[PDB]
């Protein structure tokens, strides 16, 4: 396989869309907040963001061409309501896109790190992903929310919940078991990441 | 049939990104981190121009850039105000991004247009097609930069190869006048106008930064 021009054109459209958005915020809403989802190919990053923004799910696998993003206007409340414009970056997991996607780790204010509860290797790769984030994000200690996705496939689960909770506590990061197919914990995990980011932004 | 990045190519790019992240964390000594980006067709001399500027050296051998790289330079900038009244020396850390011109790297390099505060747009005085593509590069910058009117300095490079020049001076000055951007004929081999073009771009960006 070769880099096609359709693949390259699609990526250029995303970057054009990103430039337009970033120029409009230069300048309605009160804050542009940027997240990035990452993890092995096929763990469900694109599905998770789609379920969150649109409440929909497609079982067919359409691997992401390098990079994409979705948007959602939401209201955040610390524990008054602030209007938040979320840019939700969606990275491709395949190694062939690794250097293009790493280039966008530095644009994110926090990270949604996914593995697949039905694929043990994706869970073992979590610590490497965290290493790459520590090496490439805006800070060596960025906010991360870990998601074990595909919780609706209980008869195919291989990652024991205890093993996942243990890993997440060792690193100090919140953990959620999610399903992009039925929406379980999706908004809870993302709202947790947003709160972690709003608090760290307030104390700046 | 554009080839995908090999694993050697990808490792080289990842090292650059690692180096950039280290640099970006250090800023949280100097007074300002300023970022430029050089772009243009493959083989016009972007890498050579930046190497001549930071190190004063030149290599005849063509080593095409593996996607993206950058060089660094600490310089002292002094504003120019009324009647040549020059201000205090400000310490500037320049990050000079160097993009590959080959199409197979276009989407990787375009991703970095948004990180630059200004652009060094090069063509090759001995290659008319490199000059004819300048208008497309500028359209690509207007579409992808932080502003639809970012600061650009146009460099016609390889001015030392006078017997191979094919770009007439008139057409390039006319193009730069039409777009409102400074134009320099440069040579990375002997240094002519290299520092003038980069200092002009730096001055443009410091002025635009002042008025914020
Ligand atoms: N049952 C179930 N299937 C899911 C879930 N999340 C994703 N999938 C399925 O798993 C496959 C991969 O999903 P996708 O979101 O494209 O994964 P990705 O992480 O974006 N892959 P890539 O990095 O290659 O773009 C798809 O067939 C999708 O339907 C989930 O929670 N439950
Ligand atoms: N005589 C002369 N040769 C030059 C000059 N600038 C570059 N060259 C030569 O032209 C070739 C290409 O230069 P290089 O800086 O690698 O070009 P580039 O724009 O970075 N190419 P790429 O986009 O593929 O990385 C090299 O052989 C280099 O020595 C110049 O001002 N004069
Ligand atoms: C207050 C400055 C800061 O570092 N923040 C705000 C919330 C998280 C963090 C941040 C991370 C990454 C970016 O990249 C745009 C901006 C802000
Ligand atoms: C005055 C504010 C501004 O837009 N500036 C300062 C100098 C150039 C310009 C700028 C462009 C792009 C970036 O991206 C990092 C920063 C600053
Ligand atoms: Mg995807
Ligand atoms: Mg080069």
């Amino acid at each position: 396989s070769f880099l096609t021009e359709e693949e390259q054109e699609a990526i250029m459209k995303v970057l054009q869309r990103d430039a337009a958005l970033k120029r409009a915020e230069e300048e309605d809403y009160d804050y542009l907040i940027k997240f990035l989802a990452l993890g092995d190919s096929g763990v469900g990053k694109t599905s998770v963001l789609y379920q969150y923004t649109d409440g929909k799910f497609n079982s067919k696998f359409i691997t992401t061409v390098g990079i994409d993003f979705r948007e959602k206007r939401v209201v955040y409340r610390a524990s008054r309501g602030q209007r938040i414009h979320l840019q939700l970056w969606d990275t491709a997991g395949l190694e062939r896109f690794r250097s293009l996607t790493t280039a966008f780790f530095r644009d994110a204010m926090g990270f949604l790190l996914l593995f697949d509860l039905t694929n043990e290797q994706s869970f073992l790769n979590v610590r490497n992903w965290i290493s790459q984030l520590q090496m490439h994000a805006y800070s060596e200690n960025p906010d991360i929310v870990l998601c074990g996705n595909k919780s609706d496939l209980e008869d195919q689960r291989v990652v024991k919940e205890e093993e996942a909770i243990a890993l997440a506590e060792k690193y100090g990061i919140p953990y959620f078991e999610t399903s992009a197919a039925n929406g379980t914990n999706i908004s809870q995990a993302i709202e947790m990441l947003l709160d972690l980011i709003m608090k760290r932004m307030e104390r700046c």
